[PDB]
């Protein structure tokens, strides 16, 4: 069926995105969306526009779910399914130059088949392949050892829950961190690097990578209720060592919740 | 003799030790110290030794404060002066092999002249000297853009101030993030990365080399009051650019100032 045809292909036009992106930071260009903190750059668009023309000429049946255009259009029946993120970490590109990623991933009739989050600045791949495994640059990641809540590190937006939550976490755990992009807390999550990182209200684009890697490094990846999370709409969902999982959720829904009330 | 002549003997030193650190991080071991979480390792004493050697056999009047010894000979008297913290960000390289960094600093006659902020697990090695300047492996850094903090990234540990002030410092800056070795979040604000980096309670080894970066690319480095600090001594201290360093400090100092009880 060969997925690993698929993934030359995927991994041919990232080496040749990498000679691309000097040049749309060489002319980039910023504008917001909602509010000032929601941006997009010409960066993120001309990714973007690029992979659906990629997909086009050599995908022409595959569709394409993505952040910076409309998904009137994408349905819970379609067979070849691409879910992009251009550039998951706009605030960090913008503002740092560092700490964005590539997020790409494929679906199957619905099950995730690959899958990729590319730090483009430190020039590291992850990847997923359902059957061969996960890789990072090629080197074959493994499920990372079991961490307990108190023994981890763990990621969380903070500005966006109210602050006794935030705090109990702090209390649970080994200590805090935030890089800033759901796909980079996520990898650092299937490194064994951080125990869990949380989005609250992510994007399908801002967590599509994630299933293969979490199914594939034996991680729990769910809704903050233990659902599990629909592809095609978000949810607020949590990617997790398995060993502090059931703990984080716990904390989160204990005292009436995690959301904002103030 | 000459300040590039040090500069290359300490350069040549910091990556020979690219070669040492792999196998102390394959053969890690821990210890903690005035609680669980304050971490000390294999390779912060070897690092730390393997300095005291080098400075015994090359410069041999200079003396050596640093974090894993006694530093009870001193006195504002010493001409020769390194401070160095052999590894800072202890719990990321023991979480994480990750987000730490080595910090060396020297001080003739109590002015900074030379410092070295080394991010090894990026292969980036930051120095400053005064005369030629600043520098990350040997290509220049200029002082930052102005950063207003409405447009700026801040970080700061959340885990330690009363969640009031960590409350205003989101709503005041662009965005949170944390990297957790104040190296590299101090290098962070001297890119033009981050708008400003706080830590309530350094010790002299965590801050010594950000002093001379400070200086060279216009960076405001102060007490938590505004002041100069002590190189000897540490202070509750920011690092910022220069345009978001008063309204910093004038909210941690809002409503009775920053510690958990005001
Ligand atoms: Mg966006
Ligand atoms: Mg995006
Ligand atoms: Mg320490
Ligand atoms: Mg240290």
């Amino acid at each position: 069926k060969t997925l690993q045809q698929i993934d030359k292909l995927i991994c041919s036009w990232l080496k040749q995105i990498d000679n691309v992106i000097p040049q749309l930071i060489m002319e980039m260009t910023t504008e917001t969306k909602r509010h000032r903190f929601d941006l997009v750059t010409n960066v993120d668009k001309q990714i973007q526009q690029q992979f659906q023309q990629f997909l086009a000429t050599y995908f022409p049946e595959h569709q394409l779910l993505a952040e910076e255009k409309s998904n009137a259009m994408i349905t819970n029946e379609i067979n070849h399914l691409w879910i992009m993120d251009p550039i998951d970490g706009t605030a960090n590109l913008v503002k740092q130059q560092e700490d964005y990623c590539i997020i790409l991933a494929y679906f199957y009739e619905g099950k995730p088949m690959l899958s990729y989050v590319y730090d483009y600045p430190h020039k590291k791949l992850y990847k997923a392949i359902r059957g061969e495994g996960a890789f990072c640059n090629g080197i074959k990641m493994e499920e990372p050892p079991s961490l307990k809540l108190e023994d981890a590190i763990i990621s969380f937006n903070a500005q966006v829950m109210n602050l006794d939550t935030v705090q109990d976490l702090f209390d649970a755990s080994f200590s805090y961190r935030l890089v800033g992009a759901c796909g980079l807390d996520s990898m650092r999550v299937a490194k064994g690097q951080f125990g869990a990182h949380i989005n609250t209200n992510p994007k399908p684009w801002d967590i599509a990578a994630q299933f293969l890697f979490a199914e594939l490094l034996n991680l729990k990846m769910t809704t903050l209720d233990g659902k599990a999370i629909d592809h095609l709409k978000g949810a607020p969902f949590i990617i997790s060592n398995k060993a502090c999982h059931e703990t984080v959720l716990k904390i989160l829904n204990a005292n009436g919740g995690y959301q904002k009330y103030r």
